[PDB]
């Protein structure tokens, strides 16, 4: 009778495929608690639990066959044990909804995906935080406004990025607690009928605790939200990364150039070696966020209780898990082996970036910073006007502007004093990135555990 | 070389397949200019065309083998005519680039696809046109607030989808006029080298017109936000109509009921009837909400030329594409079949909405709205605190809030009198709505050439 | 020489003057570390925090004068401090940027922001709750698919509601703490060069720590992200309540009425009552989550390390702090004075929603769910047929559907002993109502603190 | 008796003052056609027109009085016109509706607002196409991946952008189509009752039509939604010339420099001189983005047929306009007075670029592009392991990768040549810029009509 065009549109069975062990796994420990309840004898549990495990080998083994008539998973699995055990597989309803064994699936998946994640998360930051253990004394410029600032180190950087990084599995941590409660037992809404036993759910399926209120537990998609929210931050760092190695490797910067492996040609232009990866990576930011606009448009206005909308969750989760492992892992592969060009990291070092330093300088000869400040830019516009840069004026030139300079401000011009400067907790000095360096391998070993 | 993870991650080919064919029409369009460039000997071009129309059948039977090397349809068609005729397959990519391949067969494809998209959403309308035509007759509530507002006809509702729906079409054919623009010929973003005669490839792809920067037609995608908008604004008004049919399907609201095929149970709650069908549709607007945001995301802030971030939009526009197919056919089957019941339509209708013809009834005496819009309230409120509705107050309890109010008023009474107020063009009345129907039919008729 | 229109467009003082107060607190911290680090004599801080106070009791007073020339706030700020103590003021500036004040600002404001909303947010769900203790007894439909499901308390619906503002609530105590990090002594990127002293301004600005990283403190807006996300889903979760109680709130429904104070009438219609302030509220969803895409786009695809697009963060903070705000008292009123219909909730129960009551009769009685349902399914037929409801069909109807049906089956046709049935953890009996409110005051009770 | 919170949320007059205007003359068009449908007498029309004309001035003079009561502009200008006039006032609400005020002024509004920013847009496109006629002669690199790909005229780029500006023209004119129609005389919902001539409102009003139904031209916002669309699509194009000048503006890149009106310093750094005017306008696209974002989801699912959650449209169409004209005249600014360095665009050009060149070359003489392709990309490939750029390869090295080059390759080492292969239409050749330069003239000339 169902339209077939709305039984099309209807049906979930193409993605939510992924959920057919989790699916298995709920209703093996609904029917332990349907047999303590009464409703099946030990004999019924033993026929139930033993197809439901045949059903569980077969979409490992990839041999289940998908009807026509499965609209879900869940239709899927429960017409099958029928066909495997007969009338006693109708037992296993008893009391039970769609609407709670959507939310409990889809949360057991997603308390698996989010360690796969996480496992994947550690190990880039793992891999900043180490490399820029290695790279620690190299110095290249620091940019606001993609404007040369003052001079920085390559591990400030990498740093930044782990430090961010760090955040996002922090949140990743917190959404997992909330995602940790089962709301198997909620019914359709109005709880479970049958004195169901909901904390031997609760420890049988590895929940760290179960919902409060039925109506709440099966109306609700705040996991949903807050996963592709956090994944949708997530990315956001990974584009602004992906933007500056971009921008570092090309050709006009020239700081690095990654592997061949993360890289691809081109079959028209034979010069090419383009940075596919990291654009790759930077656009998924724009996927995730649709994924994410789409789960709160979708929550948006509608009425409790359960309502078919509430569909479309599944494969946006699906989509943003499949989509943060692929870049996380290629994020890894590409910081690893990119090649740094130390020598052209050094070239860009140039003296314009030193005039807050000049400053200083005259800063603690006495003069307010404000004052320092002009008289450093006038330097700075001599040097422009004369055709050099800065440390190519002469002591005179700099008396012109102030005779507060003495030849001593030669040692304003070396740049591992410049960023030896910032030993203040926090700052590119070598003694600050070893701490911040030691900081996060705790921070991940916490994190980890 | 290439690392495994990011290759897959790289890979297009499991949803650009269905760029299979335009892929091919817009390859033997470039090889037949590639022969009058003097590219190709018409020996040549013969092999070519004959391998490529080869190719193209091995898609149509569903026979064509991808192998794990293509990253994109592009490069599939390319080895498969390598394989087919040798080297000669090679020259078929003189002075191309993939950054032209890609808008051109999305383009193509666009294309074909708003010619279907344009038949059904113009079934739709003709559906809520004509059913309207058919239930001209019906009077029922009116709701601003989802409060009680004023009388309308059924016919008036079916009609506001229907007049929005229409814009959606006609959005929907400014959008293809710039899709309709031929950006073969790019190449790579400095355009071709060949003297490659463009106005042939036009005419023979079937585009109306030629782009006209080569750096514009290789980075834009404007074509891809411009449907992903208008498609989001079309399900946007479908999610109100939905937002209507549901609340309207209720019991406590009782004006209709959709039909089987477009309902379904509940496993566990066995007296359900559940719309499904509008529910679905209702979601889809975030879905494809979604979409348009994730490419508006991917664009922002992207350098000229093209980039690889840009791959994102085949898989949205398909889907999207695919969601407006199913949704229009299946909202024109919810429309068509859902059963009103016109006696509840009826039942529906209270007096207390009549209170604004009440007030204009003692404007026509000569009272100023503003007191005749509180001496209505004040018989409203009498009536309520009375307990009754207020054309049960008698003569002399009008009297008593204004003399002016005559036996005469039983005439304000009367719903047909209500709705048959407005006449002037785009109101309620009768005449109105035949007017509207005729338009509307016009109106599709020059939509559909 | 600034382009007038361009300094137009890049002023942000007519809404950052709203962090007046924090950047004086601010600046009055990093001047006593500058004292400390040797940059002013204890002589030159004096002038300057009584400058500082007194610039601060300028704006208290509503009398500070902004001029042409302040672009920010910040600017403003040190203006008024120069031209009231002179070249001292200047000092103040040495090693800080405006990139690090920008950041400082506005998470003190965020703090003491979400302060006043997680009070408002607390005070809402007390609300919820407490109302829910007093109504404990009653009972209406409770719903999926804005069809009639299974009776549920009115109670139970309260508390569903209370509930997700309660994971709002917590979500929002974990953005705190990230927020809590003070980002002060980063400089313009490479961090503060005077060794200042951090852990000072920390627990002098009342920050639960530091900054690990100077490059990531001043590129980063996750904490706006964080905050505009979650503001997002509490407004969700606001819309979907709105949804609920205008839909309640119709005549069609009946089951409740909101108060004269958070309704208005229309100027035309003199009988309409309507729900303004749900409808306010439910579109603010909207408003907080075009704040959020908003920061996610201009952040996406940036370089490292500040850029001037970081300033819209800003405007987007005050404008959600402040629609939360007021959002969260007015659905507090709306809750605690709106009025139910105990009468037309109790009308609405009928007995189509006890199908699955029925179905689990048998079931006690040995058949299988599944045959039972279908059963159940046939008396729900059988009535409609006849046109009566089900609990109307005579003994011997039901032995014609299935002969186990016995006198008792009068037991299923009992609204309190439907509800009655769920008394596992989180159903809608009366112990596991009161259980949740119990929980729920215990929970605030952690939050408060 | 209005909840003073929930009034201060539901008072919209802060912003919709800026319909001050349009609401007056809206009322005067309306009292016109009161007065030829007999409810006002030519005596009252004289009061009531004169009356309105004096609340014009009062605004325009910057001395109107805003009344706590006001909680729209609508509501304003009724009690000013009664506190004027009395009673007769009044009269001028006779079947009158805020649903339709509402949409009738904001239309208003937008018509204007679009003339103004369609006059900017012409401007930016202009000064791109004119400054790319005084400045073909330069050529610099073209990029994909932001790597160097082929060269390409400095004009070519300019055209690109201007191109993509003028799709932004087109749609913004057919925006104002649909905005071009007449809302007035729907009433509340259900029409105008008085038979009021709708045909004279729209030649007062300047309208091109009239709306075809009362229910949908009061519930319907497409035309928010389009111009929130279109102006988004505009700042996308407008975020990826900024992406570019920016890029371009560094001191790796070197290509230009923005004059000092558009840029500012750091009053930390004295070295810097930031382009702020661009990453101003780049961040615009996000905020743009976000008032769609919001419009999008307060329409999502509501009801028919007018409901208070419209209300948003107002600030977000108000704000976008805003912006709009504020960026379009800096970008104007910007592309104008910027200052090229053509010896640093001349110098980035490197022979690695001519690769696609050298393999046409060896196409000419008989290979096929495949090989061509691998042949020109060993010698790419040679030059880097010797250490230098190909043209530096001896003849004897190209002949050790195909004997098939001759000394004339010499021919394809020249940039003046390999831009001029590209006349194709739409390339970058002089021949074809000049073309479009032609193209845009015209189309300009077409739009401003
Ligand atoms: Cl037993
Ligand atoms: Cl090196
Ligand atoms: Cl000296
Ligand atoms: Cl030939
Ligand atoms: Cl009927
Ligand atoms: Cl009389
Ligand atoms: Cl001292
Ligand atoms: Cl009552
Ligand atoms: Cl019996
Ligand atoms: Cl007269
Ligand atoms: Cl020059
Ligand atoms: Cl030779």
């Amino acid at each position: 009778s169902t339209d077939p065009i709305m039984e099309k549109l209807n049906s979930s069975i193409a993605y939510d495929q992924r959920l057919s062990e989790v699916d298995i796994q709920a209703s093996i420990a609904y029917a332990k608690a349907l047999e303590k309840a009464g409703i099946l004898t030990k004999t019924e549990l033993e026929k139930i639990l033993s197809g439901l495990e045949k059903i569980s080998e077969e979409w490992s083994k990839g041999v289940f066959v998908v009807k026509q008539s499965d609209e879900d998973i869940h239709t899927a699995n429960e017409r099958r044990l029928k066909e495997l055990i007969g009338d006693i597989a109708g037992k296993l309803h008893t009391g039970r909804s769609r609407n709670e064994q959507v939310v409990t699936d889809l949360k057991l998946f997603m308390k698996n995906s989010l360690s796969i994640i996480s496992t994947h998360l550690l190990q880039l930051i793992k891999t900043l935080v180490e490399r820029a253990a290695i790279e620690i004394d190299v110095i290249l410029p620091g940019y606001t406004h993609l404007q040369k600032a003052q001079p920085i180190r390559w591990s400030q950087f990498l740093l930044s990025h782990a430090v961010a990084l760090t955040r996002d599995s922090e949140r990743l941590g917190e959404v997992k607690k909330r995602i940790n409660v089962l709301p198997l037992g909620s019914g359709a809404l109005a709880g479970n009928p049958l004195d169901i036993d909901r904390e031997m759910l609760r420890s049988e399926l590895e929940f760290a605790s179960i919902s409060l209120n039925s109506m709440d537990a099966i109306s609700e998609r705040d996991f949903v939200v807050e996963f592709l929210s956090v994944a949708t931050l997530l990315l956001i760092h990974l584009s602004k990364m992906a933007e500056d190695l971009i921008i570092y490797s090309t050709s006009e910067f020239g700081f690095l150039t990654l592997s061949d492996a993360f890289s691809t040609g081109s079959s028209l232009m034979p010069q090419k070696k383009n940075p596919d990866s990291l654009e790759l990576i930077r656009s998924k930011a724009g996927r995730v966020f649709g994924r994410l606009a789409s789960i709160l448009m979708v929550l948006k206005g509608l009425p409790s209780t359960y309502n078919k909308d509430l569909q479309e969750d599944k494969e946006a989760v699906i989509d943003v898990v499949d989509t943060l492992t692929a870049v996380l892992q290629v994020a890894t592969g590409v910081i690893s082996t990119l090649q740094i060009s130390k020598e052209n990291m050094e070239k860009a070092l140039t003296p314009e970036m030193l005039a807050t330093d000049l400053a200083l300088y005259l800063v603690r000869k006495g003069m307010p910073f404000r004052q320092a400040h002009t008289a450093s830019g006038k330097a700075v516009h001599l040097a422009e006007t004369k055709g050099i840069a800065i440390n190519n004026l002469t002591l005179e030139d700099l008396k012109s502007i102030s005779p507060l300079f003495s030849s001593d401000v030669s040692q304003v011009f070396n740049f591992v004093n410049s960023v030896e400067q910032y030993t203040a907790l926090g700052g590119t000095a070598k003694s600050s990135v070893t701490t911040q360096i030691e900081q996060l391998r705790e921070l991940m070993k916490k994190q980890k555990e």
